[PDB]
């Protein structure tokens, strides 16, 4: 059948696809690929941008409700502060690395015969006022990004306040609504898994055309991306986690020795949740309180922002850079912080890195319909699989780093 | 608030007489200005629920039929309906080509004939089944994407009900429970709208008769006929053969269903009839533990009745527009319609509701005067057709529960 | 850094303080600078409100419809509903009456862009009646078609009640779940308003600051003229209907008020049918209303009481239309006003329902809230809504008791 290690399939689809593309590039048929292979790629891209709205919205409602004070616990408030200070660093490293290696420059895409031309921007007044949806159903209906973010947050928070009410009529109503929204977000995730079953074919078709038509330069450019990620990735573990543990009297060396297979599971399954049974067992091996890890671990699975913050730092810069538009530090963080803010509750979430990207593009007015934007996004989407293994692996490590720092601040260790 | 079907038939029979005399020496135009708006109110009220029912109905439907959520006695009854609908489709088209309903009524209302557009590149029509934004598809009536999303969602929910996580599992249970109920309410609303249907159906044919001459009655009777003969040809040609193939006697089988069919034929309700259906299944000696499960499904998932309705209706509608339609597209459009109606067996006037959904999905704006005036015709006789629809649905539900019961 | 100080106080402070600032900056000041710098805060406030107008009206009506819906409706229910229908009827007539009595809007002929607003007119009745029916309800709901939304929200709520009358427990829990989540969306939308009223002091400051600075000093008289027309019709309701209705039911009106005294005073000051509900029930027991009666009728008047809104709209509608330059007749008025009221059912409060309905009414008529004039006209009412909304609630609560007592003594079982 096709149930064989889904990730194996996708990496086979990428490696094999680039070879097919690239040799049909050299003496081949850039155009034939474009007429015949590519539409299979397009289907894949559509199946992704599809759920981009339901997941962002329904995910944020649930996510907001999670962190919403003071439905949030006191042991919880400390773990929230944790992810906030780490996301802060994860963002800096993101940008830093994306500037350090310069992914995108060197590939000047001008696909229809013309380069893409960002039309910016309205007056700040006009753009701040417009985050407030004129009509919340409509925002959601026709893909209005920022408004949906803002309404989804303000609603998730509202729900929690309703679950602090004496009126039981009221309390269950909220509990019902949130539960229903939850199941939606939940179903959306299961749908993604199904799409990832098609991903090996679709991703084959995507890079096949990119390779066939962009030339061979691309492979260097993509390795440039992945590199900037995995080096910021490990730079995170070493520079922040290890420091934060050191600074909490915890031993970083022996810490790793327990996390070892929990990171390796995460690296391999791409799944904060798939990995969560392993994570929890390791948390116990380190001797974290039962009452603690059984609460804080199922959070970092969803609200851990550090992984995605790194992805976007590099994805953002590549995507904008390949388009040809030179992007500054101020725009960078502006963009990235906003993606991260809105990512909360989508930690995994199969391929959230790429999903946030769409939602961020849609937000900066770069129509996915444009051929350049399209062929640009298609590149990152290709290697997303690779990137998403590091993304999860850092997520999990940081979840343990945090749940162990917070564990010790409760006096429940060994 | 007196027997509802009586009223719709009273209104139709009565309405054509009124329209037809007022047509002849009368004032086709007057009717058009004063009588007709009541008719248009009716068509709107229907096209209204076309979206919610299709979406909500399919989410629920797909979650029924979904693997691994489906049961063993269930898998067989589904396999039953799949292979009966197969044949029901064939008869539909076949009868629709046999009698030629529509041609000979050449409607060109505005002083101009309707002119269907075809067709974007296969590539572009296939990529487009995938909604770019699901809320959007839903919001501004995109048919194929809504089907595609509603199926892919229903299946997803079932996987969530096979989860270790009780939080996850309850949430799915809830979402589904609320979509169901939306579905459910949608139907309740139809029952009420059918309360206006006698006035509405009066107004509709009144105009059609007053304006399209007397040729119409022949053309409509042509439809009715093509359904009722496909209808009984289904009972005899498939059910009887399936009963015989499973040692059940066709003749004495009917002797038991006799009132259950008569009830179905007169209530238009697979569900309204359900108590009578189950009573007969007991009289025939089916296991309690089998008919109490399989009969409530046939009432929702039985595609055979609709499959004949769409076959014929589709061919009439298109044919009357002027557009001659081939066997290939006939089937393609039909499979699509039936394969989206799952979980709406009855569901009062489902037959017509689907038609609207298939029309909106295949070019053909319901706002267009030709398209409108043609759909107004079938909408008129829907009541007649919808009685045979249900009656055959119910017969095939017993045939299925009996065949499956025997294998147990 | 914490302004969790009495929320109403803040809005009143913001109004009085805002008008002075604007008015002095108006005279020799910088109408323009206010427009460029203070106003954007006033606009952000109008956006947060106009935001919820769709979800509150829809999800609110669904629940509302369900609550009045037969035959889920009790016999103790049927009477209280009939009560409210006959009181809203009069509540409307007084609204229009007072709106015509004082003439708010005239004398302020607003032509803001350098051009006066022009209401379009009306398609044939056929076309407007057919169009109350949503061709696609998700679409109605998604892009703000008001009339089709109303009609779908009612026809939905009612259907949901019938599903609760089914022997199929599948069917029955399904309906119960759906309603449970629609309510609760409703409920959350209300919580989101409470947060918006938190910024309302700042926003209401900015709003009148500009209208004062730019519209002159004639505005303050015109607004006092509104509030007057409401508060007098408001007490004309108590004296002219409730008191005549209590008397006509052998009940003593003066000694009735002696119990309601604080129950009305709470409502006047909290702006909250729900916040006041504890105080209200305590008073219905003091008046010696049955426990199994007020435990049902008081939580209804809290949501379905239409009389308070009926007055507000009578005046708001006339002022808004009058200021724009369109003179509006008594037919037009009720047609506009019945409609709003009839669709307000289940939104009694709901922090600021009065203004909320008005948008929804403005959108429905054909006055695009983006229009410079319409905006500057709505902005004025939005400003004093807070004042009007205290009276609104207070009248509502008096009439909930007047009702629960009239129905109560017709019982004694
Ligand atoms: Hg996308
Ligand atoms: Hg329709
Ligand atoms: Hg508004």
């Amino acid at each position: 059948y096709i149930e064989y290690p889904v990730l194996q399939k996708i990496l086979i689809g990428l490696i094999l696809g680039a070879i097919v593309g690239l040799i049909l590039g050299h003496y081949g048929y850039a155009h034939a690929v474009h007429t015949y292979v590519k539409p299979f790629g397009d289907l894949f891209v559509r199946l992704l941008c599809m759920l981009v709205m339901p997941i962002v919205f329904a995910s944020l409602v649930v996510g907001a409700a999670s962190i919403s004070p003071a439905r949030l616990g006191r042991v919880g408030v400390k773990i929230v502060v944790y992810y906030l200070l780490t996301s802060a660093f994860a963002v800096t490293l993101g940008i830093i690395m994306a500037r350090l290696f310069n992914p995108g420059a060197g590939i000047h895409l001008a696909v229809g015969g013309q380069q893409f031309q960002p039309h910016q921007a309205p007056p700040l007044v006009h753009i701040l006022l417009d985050i407030v949806p004129t009509n919340p159903f409509g925002a959601l209906a026709n893909g209005q990004v920022l408004p949906t973010i803002f309404f989804a947050i303000i609603l998730g928070i509202a729900i929690t306040y309703l679950m602090n009410s004496e009126n039981e009529k009221v309390r269950k109503s909220a509990e019902t609504l949130l539960d229903a929204i939850n199941g939606l977000a939940e179903a959306m995730y299961k749908i993604v898994n199904g799409v990832m079953q098609y991903a090996p074919i679709g991703v084959f078709a995507l890079i096949a055309y990119v390779m066939a038509e962009q030339g061979v330069h691309v492979v260097g450019e993509l390795a440039k991306v992945t590199a900037a990620v995995y080096v910021g990735l490990t730079l995170q573990i070493l520079l922040v986690y290890f420091v934060l543990l050191k600074i909490y009297g915890i031993d970083p060396i022996s810490f790793i020795k327990h996390a070892k297979d929990a990171m390796l599971t995460a690296f391999v399954t791409r799944s904060s949740s798939g990995t969560l049974p392993v994570t929890m067992r390791v948390a116990k091996e380190m001797g974290i309180s039962e009452g603690i890890y059984s609460f804080t671990l199922p959070l970092g699975a969803t609200i851990n922002m550090d992984g995605t913050a790194l992805y976007q730092g590099v994805a953002t810069f590549f995507i904008a850079n390949a388009l040809g538009s030179h992007l500054t530090v101020g725009q960078q963080l502006t963009i990235v912080l906003t993606a991260v803010l809105a990512s909360i509750g989508t930690a995994g979430v199969p391929g959230a890195g790429a999903i946030m990207l769409c939602m961020v593009l849609h937000s900066v007015g770069l129509p996915l319909t444009d051929p350049n934007v399209a062929a640009a996004y298609a590149m990152i989407l290709g290697i997303d699989a690779i990137l998403d293994m590091g993304r999860t692996m850092v997520n999990v490590t940081g979840d343990l780093t945090g749940t162990a720092i917070v564990a010790k601040t409760e006096g429940t260790l060994v």
